[PDB]
């Protein structure tokens, strides 16, 4: 064909689209702080459901996607990156396996899960699963901040009061 | 007319029928544990807003209905009343302006408050309105859960993941 | 508008109506031996199913509405309550968490649970919940029989006999 | 094939056990046949029989023939293999007995009064040894379909 | 005839093995059920299970009695064979245990998780002396139409 | 299909595309000059409404998206990060929970907050947001000058002179 | 002709798409631990059916396209390349003869086989065929997972029980 000049429009941080969860599902998002760790030690930490998700219940939720992004201090500067895996008998393996992996050194530090955890009930995301940091560098407890967030299908339990009676 | 004979059906705990949230509403249901208090004496609970509900964008969401009940040991014996008002300078005397006093020695011991409350901000329900626990007797710190369930506009900013970049 | 008059017809013990299971669904109805416990104590009675509902494959069926109601010797006395909450660290904290309680103080002795554990597993709700018995009055082993009726998925397992090859 | 016999529309099959009780050997054993719970009440007790089945699960390490079989309850517990339409043998291919028209017909109440369940071991048995596993199909129960009025 | 039970649309037969352990005589021993590699995937630990068979694979030496079966996890190993629902004995005719409806249903997960494999000799075992055959029947794992994401 | 030959016209600075504001809204932009900090410090900057936004009416105005750039010295050589967040206990910590962060080791250099501060009041925003900034290299008092751009509606107080009677 | 402004959105680890399989085709993955080796030495790893393959019957499947992609721990440091090629006399040679290379120095550390393979049995693939791993700094035994991804014909093998008579 003939060449078609296009203008590549510069976004700013913030302005990526955000993924809208599906009909029927909504997104939780939660944090965790890292544990204290030398260089190069991969740590594992657990994944516990909020409390608001923990009622026999809603614990049942079936799960959709799953996305795992960091918040660094500013002042970190080693190799920061992390994983969502089942979990591991040797932690710095999940690397080796995770389908998506979140790393600082690149121009998008998230990791999606699409399919990975898909269907599986919320009871058993923090069950079966588990999220691990590695850091070049050692961290002091809190230096990272890691951000994980769940979509699963919506609650209706909270969609009415409790029967005065 | 002509007199319609009626049979009234029993029914048990649990079974009264559960009011629905009004569309693009949701009800947050947390609660209270009581504090230690002698006999006779009116204590004043905190409203406080549940971690998911505390962002600068949810605790400015709408207010619907509010329901209060408590949840008693079973070997609580005296009598035990609640209601939920703006803040007193006098907490006894919030029984005298309330709209609704949840209390044990009736058939239903909740107090429901369909527009006392509505329309205010989830911030300013938490700093304008107090809750109110009286007991005959002296209480034990934990003695008495309180039930608040708030309807709200449903919080829509995790209908979706945080954008990528 | 128009004065309508009526005849409440009183109705005899017995005849109450009976509440239907959702189709699909049956209702497993077992109970358990009160142990024996001093006044105002609340012991709790382990949930546990039933052998034809045990296997492996039964377990896995989703429960619906739950019923607990209690089956007293005439010659009880004291004000008996009992309830099912999911496990609690202490006995008494059920009561002021449960959203219905039966109590022998009432006109009708049982308590519904319409959706608080709909939807989990057979074994999940052996497993997760308790039911919590208290009494005024000293119990001895047996002065109250906790009669558990469960709604659950109707099981297929038992439409056919084990396979003689 | 590997296919399970699957009850006639409008029954069920229930399920449930029995632990055998110490005898020496080669003596015959009476085994009550008592309804579980879930079919005691006066009416699951009215509910018509359909087939019937019967087998053993015996602990690996049990030697020597074990017979067993359902029948009208007899005066002389050994005389029951001589009546019996089917017999499970644990030395034969297949350790059941299939009732398929026996008792077709009479109510659970009649299953648990006139027939009885013997057992027979070459070899002394120790209680527990043997597990005797019955399986009668019945009409689904009605009464179990809604909940107990709370009133 | 001579032909295999197919699968049910939709679904596929995943076959695998273990080697049994050494083993004194007349002692039953627990085998742990473990998925392999191809179906360990939380995704696929998912898919639901249909039919199940178990069959022994021998040394043509190995004589005295063996027997084995998967039930539920048990206390007691030895009282797996009293509530077994199919048991594979190398005494009768077709040494194979089939399970067409005790564990349909459950998650491939749960299958490795609850139930357990028991293994009996009547004479010690070696090392190796057995291979026990397991055959799981479950859906098709759709997660595998596909290559992984390059990114 | 068939591949399509593509030319991408290069741009010049100033030639990105401008956002424009949502109907009935209007766009504020106003400044802050950093304080001098030491390396690898962040600063809290206050958000402070402009004189045209502090009357009693004005600051009710809502709170559509907000954006946020820098302007450094040419001679300003490290790292430096910027962030609107909630008001942090930490100032290092608001970096580990912003959406959006502007860095200029990148080709934009600026932060975009489309849903975060969405209906907050413009009062809540100079009162419950701060701005942070951080520097890898010591910063002299107005090395850098923060630029804050907040999208609200349309103010109608100004539409009219203060009254002459 | 007329310029057509474009935004790139940007996509996070995992978000890539997947390749479905040909129709009649299904991909077996499997890995294998690289063994330890020294400095700038490649190795060479033999490609081993995982034995749901390893049947007579099943060994016989035609292959497709073939995916080889890394999995390294995340310490791993230096430059490490991987390919699939036909046996060498000389392992280093492969890297000289592959039609592509999966190399960690990339965005996309995989390499694909769209039709070198084509067509060969699956017992072909295993017995011609060979993985090469480089790497420029020292390897302990398992710093390096190689994933194997065969597209392959459906297995009809395994629509089946083995017969029971």
């Amino acid at each position: 064909r003939v060449v078609q000049p296009v203008i590549v429009e510069p976004i700013a941080s913030g302005q990526g689209r955000a993924i809208k969860a599906w009909t029927g599902y909504s997104v939780s998002k939660w944090t965790a702080s890292c544990a204290a760790a030398e260089a190069k030690v991969t740590s594992a930490i657990t994944i516990s459901l909020p409390n608001e998700l923990s009622s026999e219940r809603n614990k049942q939720l079936k799960v959709g996607r799953v996305l795992l992004w960091l918040g660094l201090l500013p002042s970190v500067s080693g190799t920061v990156k992390s994983c969502v895996t089942e979990t591991q008998t040797t932690a710095a393996a999940s690397f080796q396996v995770a389908l998506a992996v979140a790393d600082n050194s690149k121009d998008v530090v998230a990791a999606m899960y699409p399919e990975a955890f898909k269907g599986i009930t919320l009871e058993q995301l923090a069950a079966d699963l588990t999220i691990y940091l590695y850091s070049s560098a050692a961290l002091t407890e809190g230096d990272v901040i890691v951000h994980l967030e769940v979509e699963h299908v919506r609650p209706t339990f909270d969609d009415s009061f409790t029967p005065v009676y």
